[PDB]
DNA sequence: AGCCGTAGGGCCCTACGGCT
DNA sequence: AGCCGTAGGGCCCTACGGC
C-alpha cells in the first residue's frame, strides 16, 4: 500500500493518509516524491474506542499505519523512530470524510498519543465540490492541497487531556445516550494554524452525525423515504419509465441518479432500488424489477448489468402533481440540477411500506400497515381532530407484513401506536399434519417478517445436529413458485409434536420480534412520534398538495385563457390583422401595431404571431372556442375550492377513497388474542 | 461452493444446471423444482484444459467444485457408479461468450470424463436469446422455456467418431494456433440428439467470428474497435462536446452500456480510460477530469469518480455523421440506430495505432505522426503507383506517444512493405556527472506499452541478484514538474556505458514493438502493408465527402422546392388566406391549396405551416435572398459531384485543413 | 515468463444503534 | 452475539496470440 518517499531522514518527510487508491493515484501523481509519502487506506478505519484490543492489533489498516510510522503503540512508543515528522490526514472533503477523520484521530490519541503531544499530525484542507481526491486532477490537488508553498495545513494541539478523554469518550464510545444528548444539544437544523483536537472532532463528529440523521439514515414523515430512495423513484420520473412503458437498464438507472442527484457509492443505490422491488420487503413495492432481484434466502439481485426496472403503478401516486408546484424543489448537491425535498405522496407511505435506519445516536424502525386501513384511518382523522389512539385502532389494527404470519397480542402494538415504542411478538403460520403411518410434522407456510429463511433453516438443524432438540427426524425446504413457502419438519414417531413446535418458538426465529422506534423528520428535526401525529402530519401534508395543485392549475387556466382571448380576437378581425402583420417591416412593429390597435397584452400579442395558417381552418376555430369554453368552466370549479375550506378537505378524502379503492387489498398477518 | 444440491438422492431422478455464475443461479435457483434440480454456478471462463498442464487444471477451484458435484472422480480413477446425477445440464447464456464457456466445459468432460458423455448423462439446454444473461429473466420464465420437464428442449450430447472427436478438441482448443486459424479462414461467412463434433465446431466458431468481425480487431477506415466507435457515438448523441462541459463517467458508461454495448462496466469503462491516457494515444480521443491512471499502471479512480468528455480532434472523427456519410444498423435488441463506421476525417488507425488479441489471430499497429500520414495520403492522392520507399519520405515510422527512439529503418522497412516487422525501441537515456567525479545515468522517456515502476523493479532484480555490476542507486524522480527521470547512479570508477548497455540487454529499458498490421476490410480480417492502409483509408474519404455532397444536394433542392410554394404564397396571400379560412379540415385545404395555386402536398404544408410572423414586410426578399443562393449553392455541389478531379482536391483541401490545425512535431526520432 | 487489452464471472473489510 | 440497511473503500480468477 505505501508509496515511500526518498528521502529518509523524516525531519522533511510528510505522508499522506487517503481513502483508498482512487484518491491515492491523483495524489501520486501530484507530490514532491522526494520527501512526500502516501498510505492509501479503505474505507471506514476501525473504531478503536468500541473495539477490542484482538482487532485493533490485527486490522490491516491499523497495522499498516504502525509500521509505516515506524513508530511502535503505546508503552513501547519510541517517538524519536518517526519516520516522518509530518502525518497528514487527508480524507475526502465530504461529511464521511470528517468521519473517517474522527475514526484517525480516535486511534492517534488512543495509541499514539505522543505523536499528537510532539505537534506531527496534521489536517490537510482539499476544495470542496469534489466526492473524492479521484475527481482532481493531479496539478489541482499539488497547488490546493500538498504544496509546501501555497497550501494550508491545520497542525493538531492537544490542550486539556482530561477534556480529551471525556470527548473521545462520548463521541467515540458505546453509550450512546452521552453522543445522542450532544447532538440534540448542538444540532443546528435548518428552519500552519493550530486546530485544538477536542475543537475538531466535536465539529466534525456533528457534521458527519446532522447529516446522516436528516439526510441518510431517516425517513421524512411526509412521503416515507429516505433521499436515496427520493431520488431513484424521482429520476425513474424525470426519465419516463411509467409502468406503461418498457423496463431500462438498472445500470442507466443508477448512472443517472447517482449523476443528478446522489453523490454516493453505485451500490448503495441499486440495493436501495432492489428493496423496493423486492415483495417480500415492501408491502406495497415501489419498483417493478425484471430479472433476478434477489430472494427470501438472502440471495443477492443480479448484478446491475443484467437486471431492469420501472415505477410500479401504485409508485405513480407518490409522484402525481409534483409539476404542479405541489412541493418545493431544492438545489442537487452540486449546482446543476434541481431536486424534489419531498414527494405529494398521495398515499400514507411512511407507514404502509414502514422503514428502518441506523443513524447517529439514534435509529428507526417502523413496520409496514395495511393500506386500506391507514386511509381508513386518514379518513376518520380528517372527519374528527381530537380522535384518539384506541378510536383510531378501530381501524388500524396493527402492522401488516409482506411475509403474513401471526402477531400474538394486541398489546405490544398498543404501546408503539401510544409512545412511539414497543416490542410486537410475531410467529411463523405452522400446523401439524399426518404424513402416513401415524407419524406426524411441522409445516411452515409463513415466516416473520426481515427472516431469512435458510439461516433460519441452518440454526435448526444446527440444534437438530448439537442434539439441543428433541423429536426431529428431518428438515426439507420445499418452497417453490408453484406452491408458495412450504419448510417442512418431521417428528419422530409417537414424539409430541406440538411440544417441538413450542421449542423451535422458543430457540429459532420461527419466533421473532419487532421492537417499534418511530422516529422519523418532522421539520427536518428528528423526533419520536406516535400513530395519531404520523397521521397528522400526513393530512396536513396533503392538504397543502391538494391546495397548491389547485392554486397551480388555476394560475395557469388564467394564463391560458388570456392567449385564447387574443386568439379569438384575432379570428374576429382576421383581415384587419393580417393588414396589421403585412404592413410592417419588423417583428418587433406587428408587436407594437397588434397591442395598440386591438388593445392585446405582449403575450397575446407573440401568440397570435406564432399562430400558423392551418388554425384558420374550419375545426380549428372550433377548437378555440371550445378550449375557451372548457376552461372557464373549469376556472371557477379551481376557485369553489380556493374559497371554501371544506370542499378542499373533501377533495382530499374522495382523492385518498379512490386511491383505497384502486390499491387497498386485504390484511395478510392475522393478529392473534 | 455455491452447490444448491436437490433434496432427492437417487441420481436416476436428479439433475443438475451449470451456470455462468450467481446472477444467473438466483433466476435458476427461485424457478427450479429442487426436489431433483441441483444448481452449480461457475465463475465466467473456465480454464482451457486442452492447454493446461494438470497441476493447475486441479488446482482450479470451478474444476475442484465440479468434480466433487458429480462423485464420479476423473480419468481411469473416473466412475459412472459414483455418479449424483444422470443430467448435467449445461446452461449458459444466450451469447456467444456463452458458446466460448460451452466449448470450454465440454473440452473439460471429453478429457477427463469420456465415459459420462458415452453414457448420455450430458446436455445442453437452449434458453431464449433477447437477454443478456439469465438473470435479466424472471424465475417463472426460465422454468417454462427451459428448465421445466414437460416443456423444455434439451439437447443431449452424442460422442460418434472419437477419433474425429480428438481431432477436433486438438484442433478448435490446442495450443496450435495455425490450424484453429486455418478451420477459421475454411468455415467463416461474413457479410433428441446432438453430435459434440458439431456442437464443438459450430458454437466455437460462432465466438471465435464474433471476436474477429466485433470485438477485437480495428476496420481499416476509422481505426476503431465496436467498443471505442460506441464510446465516440455516445459523447456525440449526447452532446458531450469540448465546448461543454465534462459529464460523469457512470452517466456515459450507463447509457453506452444500454443503447449500443451489452457488456461489463469495466470494459468500457477502461476502454474511455485509455482513450483519455496521454501516454497510451498520440491523438487522444477523450478529455477526462480526474485520476485517469499513470505509467506506473495505477488504474484510473473508479467511474464514480472521473468525468469525460470528446478531444477537439473526436470531433473531426464524427464531422458529418448527420449528413448520411456512413450505414447506420440496429443495435444488438432493435431499439436503437448505431453507426457502423465514423467519418474519420484523419487516419485513425495508424495515428493512433491498435493492439488486439482475437481468435486465430492478432494485431499490432503502432501509432504515426499525423502531419506524417497525411503527407502521406496526399502523396498517395497525387500518384496511385506511389511505392513503399517514396511513402517514407513522408512517413518516417511510428511516432509514439510517449517518444523514445527507434534503432534503424530495417524493421520499419519490412513492416511498412509486408505488414509484418520488428522494430526496436529504446529509452532516452544520457550520462551525466553528479558530483565527486561519480556520474549517473538519467532516463527521460521509456518505450510504449513499458509500464515505469515494473521497469524499475526488473532493475532492482539485477542489482540484487548480482547479474549486473556497477550501479549503486535507483530513484524514480518523476515529477509533474519534472518529466519523467529515473536516475542510476554508477560507481565511483566504472564505465557508465558500458552499464547503459547491459541495461538495454537485460531490461525493457529496450523493447521489441512486433508489427503485425491486420485489420478488417470488408468487414474481414487482412494482414495489411502501409500503402494498403492509405488507399482504404483514402477511398473511405472520397465515399464520405461524395455521399455528404449528394446530402446537401437532396436537401437544398428539397428546400428551393418549399421555397417555391412560398414565393406563390406571399405573392397570392388573401386567396391563400380565404382558400383556408373556406375550409372545414386541414385535408380540404391542402386539396385546395394544391388545385388552385399548383402545390405539391409538401408545398402546401409547408405553407400551413406558416407563422402570421412571415408575412412581415420583408420576408417576400429574404426568401428571394436565400432562394437565390439555394441555385447558386446547387450548382456548386453539381460542379463537384460530376468531376472526380474537383471532389479529390476537396478531399485533399478538407485534409490539408485538418494537418495544420492538429499535426505536431515528431517525437519519437530515428535513430541510423 | 507474463504482459498487452477487450471479453466471462464474483467478495469482504469498516461505522452506526437497538434488539436478541 | 451478530443481524439489519445506507454509507466509506478496494481484488483476483478465467480465454485469447505473439514474442
Ligand atoms: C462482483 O463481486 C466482486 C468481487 C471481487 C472484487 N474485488 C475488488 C473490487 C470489486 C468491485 C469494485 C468495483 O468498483 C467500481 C465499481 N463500480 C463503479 O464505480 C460504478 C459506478 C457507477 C455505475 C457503475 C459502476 N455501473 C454503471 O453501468 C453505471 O453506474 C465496480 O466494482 C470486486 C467485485
Ligand atoms: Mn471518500
Ligand atoms: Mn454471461
Amino acid at each position: 500500500k505505501l508509496a515511500d518517499c526518498s528521502s529518509k531522514s523524516p525531519e522533511e518527510c510528510e505522508i499522506f493518509l487517503v481513502e483508498g487508491d482512487s484518491a491515492g493515484g491523483s495524489t501520486k501523481s501530484g507530490r514532491d516524491s522526494r520527501t512526500q509519502a502516501i498510505l492509501p487506506l479503505r474505507g471506514k478505519i476501525l473504531n478503536v474506542e468500541k473495539a477490542r484490543l484482538d482487532r485493533i492489533l490485527n486490522n490491516n489498516e491499523i497495522r499498516q499505519m504502525i509500521t509505516a510510522f515506524g513508530t511502535g503503540i503505546g508503552g513501547d512508543f519510541d517517538l524519536a523512530k518517526a519516520r516522518y515528522h509530518k502525518i497528514v490526514i487527508m480524507t475526502d472533503a465530504d461529511v464521511d470524510g470528517a468521519h473517517i477523520r474522527t475514526l484517525l484521530l480516535t486511534f492517534f490519541y488512543r495509541f499514539m498519543r505522543p505523536l499528537i503531544e510532539a505537534g506531527y499530525v496534521y489536517i490537510a484542507q482539499p476544495p470542496t465540490g469534489y466526492k473524492g481526491l479521484g475527481e482532481m486532477n493531479a496539478d489541482q490537488l499539488w497547488e490546493t492541497t500538498m504544496n509546501p508553498e501555497h497550501r494550508a495545513l491545520l497542525q493538531v494541539k492537544l490542550e486539556d487531556a482530561i477534556e480529551a478523554d471525556q470527548t473521545f469518550e462520548m463521541l467515540m464510545g458505546d453509550v450512546v445516550e452521552n453522543r445522542r444528548q450532544f447532538i440534540e444539544d448542538n444540532a443546528v437544523y435548518a428552519n500552519i494554524n493550530e486546530r485544538n483536537i477536542t475543537s475538531e472532532m466535536r465539529e466534525s463528529f456533528l457534521d458527519y452525525a446532522m447529516s446522516v440523521i436528516v439526510a441518510r439514515a431517516l425517513p421524512d414523515v411526509r412521503d416515507g423515504l429516505k433521499p436515496v430512495h427520493r431520488r431513484i423513484l424521482y429520476g425513474l420520473n424525470e426519465q419516463g419509465m411509467t409502468p406503461d412503458k418498457s423496463y431500462k437498464k438498472s445500470a442507466r438507472i443508477v448512472g443517472d441518479v447517482m449523476g443528478k442527484y446522489h453523490p454516493h457509492g453505485d451500490s448503495s443505490i441499486y440495493e436501495a432500488m432492489v428493496r423496493m422491488a423486492q415483495d417480500f420487503s415492501y408491502r406495497y413495492p415501489l419498483v417493478d424489477g425484471q430479472g433476478n432481484f434477489g430472494s427470501m434466502d438472502g440471495d443477492g439481485a443480479a448484478a446491475m448489468r443484467f437486471t431492469e426496472a420501472r415505477m410500479t403503478k401504485i409508485t405513480l401516486e407518490l409522484l402525481r402533481d409534483i409539476n404542479k408546484d405541489t412541493i418545493d424543489f431544492i438545489d442537487n448537491y452540486d449546482g446543476n440540477e434541481r431536486e424534489p425535498s419531498v414527494l405529494p405522496a398521495r398515499f400514507p407511505n411512511l407507514l404502509a411500506n414502514g422503514a428502518s435506519g441506523i443513524a447517529v445516536g439514534m435509529a428507526t424502525n417502523i413496520p409496514p400497515h395495511n393500506l386500506t386501513e391507514l386511509i381508513n384511518g386518514v379518513l376518520s382523522l380528517s372527519k374528527n381532530p381530537d380522535i384518539s389512539i384506541a378510536e383510531l385502532m378501530e381501524d388500524i389494527e396493527g402492522p401488516d407484513f409482506p411475509t403474513a404470519g401471526l402477531i400474538l397480542g394486541k398489546s405490544g402494538i398498543r404501546r408503539a401506536y401510544e409512545t412511539g415504542r414497543g416490542s410486537i411478538q410475531m410467529r411463523s403460520r405452522a400446523v401439524i399434519e399426518e404424513r402416513g403411518g401415524g407419524r406426524q410434522r411441522i409445516v411452515v407456510t409463513e415466516i416473520p417478517f426481515q427472516v431469512n429463511k435458510a439461516r433460519m433453516i441452518e440454526k435448526i438443524a444446527e440444534l437438530v445436529r448439537d442434539k439441543k432438540i428433541d423429536g426431529i427426524t428431518d428438515l426439507r425446504d420445499e418452497t417453490s413458485l408453484r406452491t408458495g413457502v412450504r419448510v417442512v419438519i418431521d417428528v419422530r414417531k409417537d414424539a409430541n409434536a406440538s411440544v417441538i413446535l413450542n421449542n423451535l418458538y422458543k430457540q429459532t426465529p420461527l419466533q421473532t420480534s419487532f421492537g417499534v422506534n418511530m422516529i422519523a423528520l418532522v421539520n427536518g428535526r428528528p423526533k419520536l412520534i406516535n400513530l395519531k401525529e404520523a397521521l397528522v402530519h400526513y393530512l396536513e401534508h396533503q392538504k397543502t398538495v391538494v391546495r397548491r395543485r389547485t392554486q397551480y392549475n388555476l394560475r395557469k387556466a388564467k394564463d391560458r385563457a388570456h392567449i385564447l382571448e387574443g386568439l379569438r380576437i384575432a379570428l374576429d378581425h382576421i383581415d384587419e390583422i393580417i393588414s396589421t402583420i403585412r404592413e410592417s417591416d419588423t417583428d418587433k412593429v406587428a408587436m407594437e401595431s397588434l397591442q395598440q390597435r386591438f388593445k392585446l397584452s405582449e403575450k397575446q400579442a407573440q401568440a397570435i404571431l406564432d399562430m400558423r395558417l392551418r388554425r384558420l381552418t374550419g375545426l380549428e376555430r372550433d377548437k378555440i372556442e371550445a378550449e375557451y369554453n372548457e376552461l372557464l368552466n373549469y376556472i371557477s370549479e379551481l376557485e369553489t375550492i380556493l374559497a371554501d375550506e371544506e370542499v378542499l378537505l373533501q377533495l382530499v378524502r374522495d382523492e385518498l377513497t379512490e386511491i383505497r379503492d384502486r390499491f387497498g387489498d386485504d390484511r395478510r398477518t392475522e393478529i392473534q388474542l
